RNA sequence: CCGCCGCGUGGGACCGCGCAGCGGGCGCGGCGCGCCGCGGCAGCCCCGAGGAGAGCGGGCGGGGGCACCGGUACCGGCCG
């Protein structure tokens, strides 16, 4: 239903020599650099994360611009329990939006697995979210830190900052 | 304005309870009761308390019970 499927679908045809991605979704960075959120229905994320970087590395070489990020799509509700007037209807913790946030987290940086959380309150400013990350990868990921607080803030409100440690 | 543990509206932070799929067609204005696809759902488990309980390994100890057993010494008897 636009013009980066195309494209995207053409690589995936190039790339092997049965998987399907449900949309696209493209978020704009400080930089003219642009990033863009490759949406993978959730039972199947698991098997595009067997070889996640180099897709995401043939991904960015066949077409550049912005940087390419695989992601899962997930549901949310806004009901413990749901009263159909007769019998008790509970909401599955998974569908909850803090388990959410944190399955996104982990799923934006799948290959580096996060050490650690810690949330700021300063005495005026907005309280921000600031992770921490190995310090062996380090510049491995260091020119992609900017785009993943971009899209963090775009799929969550919550703003967000990196560290290594 | 002032003798209310009752009555209605709103908020729902704190306070404590909610085991028994969903959605659509049959199907009638609506709810039941059943009958039909899974063909529409991401179907259906927070976590693992410097709380507790269970488990494996290691040594630790005048901790408990039963049987068994040595040593002088007090006392009594006897030979010289």
């Amino acid at each position: 239903l636009s013009e980066l499927e195309k494209q995207v679908a053409g690589t995936l045809l190039k790339l092997e020599d049965t998987l399907y991605i449900s949309s696209v979704k493209e978020i704009a960075v400080d930089g003219d650099k642009k990033a863009a959120v490759v949406y993978v229905p959730y039972p199947m994320l698991q098997s595009f994360q067997k070889n996640s970087e180099a897709l995401i590395l043939k991904l960015e070489k066949n077409h550049s611009g912005h940087r390419f990020i695989i992601v899962a799509n997930r549901t949310i509700m806004k009901n413990a329990y749901v009263f159909t007037g007769k019998k008790s209807i509970r909401r599955p913790r998974s569908r909850t939006m803090t388990s959410v946030y944190n399955c996104i987290l982990d799923d934006i940086c799948y290959p580096i697995h996060v050490i650690g959380k810690r949330t700021l309150y300063p005495a005026g400013s907005n309280p921000r979210l600031q992770v921490v990350l190995p310090k062996a990868v380090y510049n491995e990921v260091s020119e992609r830190t900017k785009t993943y607080s971009a899209v963090y803030k775009a799929l969550t409100e919550r703003d967000t900052e990196f560290i290594f440690m």
